[PDB]
């Protein structure tokens, strides 16, 4: 199929939580991805995160496998949650950490992201 999407299906799959949003050099989430990194970070553990923003072919093609456009867009145990609002709300809700201390969990060793 997609020269890009196949390999970027296995990459998200692979990564216990991940985090798509723009990876500059200058600050590792140059867009909307901003607010909600914040709220990822506070809720669980560390993630994964991928630069797409910044990169214009992942940019186009895997955000219209998934769901959005392009990005920010969360995935956890390579499953979409959402990026910009989806993540702050998730946060706010618990639940976000929930799904990330679990995934952790699983993927990482006793994980306590959430609890």
């Amino acid at each position: 199929m997609s020269t890009t999407i196949e390999k970027i299906q296995r990459q998200i799959a692979e990564n216990p939580i991940l985090l798509y949003m723009k990876g500059s050099p200058k600050l590792p989430s140059c867009g909307f991805s901003a607010q909600a990194v914040q709220a990822l970070a506070a809720c669980g553990e560390r993630f994964a995160y991928v630069d797409i923003l910044q990169n214009p072919d992942i940019r186009a093609e895997l955000p219209k496998y998934a769901n959005w456009p392009t990005f920010p867009q969360l995935w956890v145990d390579g499953e979409l949650v959402g990026g910009c609002d989806i993540v702050i709300e998730m946060y706010q809700r618990g639940e976000l950490q929930q799904l990330i201390k679990e995934t952790a969990a699983k993927y990482k060793s006793e994980e306590p992201d959430a609890e």
